[PDB]
């Protein structure tokens, strides 16, 4: 509808529809994504969405989500390159481990978790105010088996450090990823089932 020709507006108008659309549908976005990045004018955050529309249905997608991996890993590895922030790669690379430890987990933890973990790590040292990386870590040991010692306990701060950065984003410019806040704010209740009654005030 209309030229458009701006980067910032046709990411606005493809990132408004992404939170809309089923994850499953990522599949038509992510190709636009990667139509975006292929052209001139585009940024490290083209990328960083197409990597992010093929990791989602990844982890519903356990037939090929190692070699869907691979096209998201490269496109990640462009926003890593171009000096992008390297926080929010990390969380879709972790969850991309996490997708193909889906598979089989029950083995896959000595090595894809380690992965996840590892990029967790990077995520939390690239950006320490992420909330991502703190929703991921929170998810993570929120579902860990014993294995890494952890546990909801240990996803206690987690879960509440991510939604806390969420209620200072702003978001900007505007097509700044707004995926993960309602995960974070449900992760939470999970993390602590806390389940205080405060109806009196």
């Amino acid at each position: 509808m209309g030229q458009g020709t701006a980067y910032a507006e046709v990411m606005n108008r493809k990132v408004a529809a992404l939170d809309s659309v089923p994850p499953t549908e990522y599949a038509t976005l992510a190709a636009d994504f990667s139509r975006i990045a292929a052209v001139e004018g585009s940024d490290w955050m083209a990328a960083y969405y197409t990597a992010y529309c093929r990791i989602i249905p990844a982890f519903g997608n356990p037939s090929e989500a190692d070699r869907l991996c691979e096209e998201a890993e490269s496109m990640l590895s462009k926003a890593e390159s171009l000096g992008g922030d390297l926080s929010e790669i990390a969380c879709l690379r972790s969850m991309a481990a996490s997708a193909r430890l889906l598979v089989n987990p029950q083995e896959r933890w000595q090595t894809y978790g380690a992965e996840s973990s590892r990029q967790l790590a990077v995520a939390l040292e690239a950006n320490p105010a992420n909330p991502r990386a703190y929703f991921l870590q929170a998810q993570s040991l929120l579902y860990t088996p014993a294995q890494f010692g952890g546990g909801k306990d240990k996803a206690l701060p987690f879960a509440e450090k991510s939604v806390s950065c969420y209620a200072a984003a702003t978001v900007s410019p505007a097509y700044a990823p707004h995926w993960g806040e309602q995960q974070a704010r449900q992760l939470l209740m999970l993390c602590k089932a806390e389940t205080q009654e405060l109806v009196p005030r």
